[PDB]
């Protein structure tokens, strides 16, 4: 079901709504582009404009907000844009952060319309979308070097969410109504370079499954079952990988790892019965 060159610059993210009926491409050329897709047809809608440097990464919202599509980009700042009346606008524009912006996913609907914005300015804002127009954001300092990434945790206070450190470290942190904002919790050390990005599973089988990237050119799968429990590190293999490591997707069911290399190919990782990896 290709769409052979859609973009002109280098293509930096292809997400899908949740109805994988329509797609969402961002690249370097600072534009994003609307898609619908059928059997093997791909009709091109708007694209998006009003980023000044390469756009990073983007994300669907959840229906239940209407269709809403949000993008971060090298200029320090991530735009949402809605979709109503077929035609796409520019709704709100949050800018926080002074560098660029290599994250942003959308937090569960029953959180809300949440976003979470993770910068290179080494902080990290979390931004939910009022009435009015006018957010209410909250931010707080990260990681060292920068930020790479800032995946989720499923639905349970108990707002959880992994983050990945320009200072090779891996972090969770979790809402606390006495502390205002999402305080730190764990710090899971285990690369030796970057992280590039981290992924949390909404897998709610017994024990929690996170997955961490990085310029290490290695994903150690964190696995925790309680509280007390602490996160047990695996190498997903005791090898490199050629190259680096950019990308980390968890399947929606199943739990099987989407792992977005850098020597250009996609590998597929299940954990066998006794609790190691294997391809697919």
């Amino acid at each position: 079901v290709v769409i052979a060159n859609a973009h002109n610059e280098m293509i930096h993210d292809a997400v899908m709504d949740y109805y994988g009926k329509r797609m969402a491409t961002c690249s370097s050329d600072k534009t994003i582009k609307i898609f619908e897709v059928e059997g093997e047809t791909h009709k091109l809608i708007d694209t998006l404009t009003g980023h000044e440097g390469p756009v990073w990464r983007v994300d669907w919202a959840h229906p239940k907000f209407g269709t809403i599509l949000a993008s971060c980009s090298y200029d320090g700042k991530v735009m949402i844009w809605k979709e109503e009346n077929g035609r796409w606008s520019q709704i709100a524009v949050h800018a926080v952060h002074s560098a660029s912006v290599n994250s942003v996913q959308w937090a569960p609907h029953e959180y809300g319309p949440m976003l979470l914005v993770a910068s290179s300015d080494g902080k990290v804002s979390v931004v939910e979308f009022k009435e009015n127009g006018t957010t209410s954001p909250i931010i707080i300092d990260a990681h060292a070097i920068g930020v790479n990434s800032a995946s989720w945790a499923p639905a349970t206070e108990s707002r959880k969410f992994v983050t990945g450190g320009a200072d090779n470290l891996v972090k969770i942190w979790k809402y606390n109504s006495d502390a205002q904002t999402y305080v730190l919790e764990s710090t899971l050390e285990g690369h030796s370079d970057w992280v590039r990005d981290v992924a949390w599973s909404p897998t709610v089988l017994l024990r929690s499954y996170m997955a961490s990237v990085s310029q290490d050119r290695t994903c150690i799968i964190w696995t925790q079952d309680n509280e007390q429990g602490p996160w047990k590190k695996t190498l997903l293999k005791e090898e490199k990988f050629p190259d680096v490591l950019w990308r980390a997707s968890w399947s929606l069911s199943g739990n099987v790892l989407a792992l977005s290399g850098g020597d250009n190919k996609v590998t597929l990782w299940k954990e066998n019965l006794e609790g190691k990896w294997e391809p697919a």
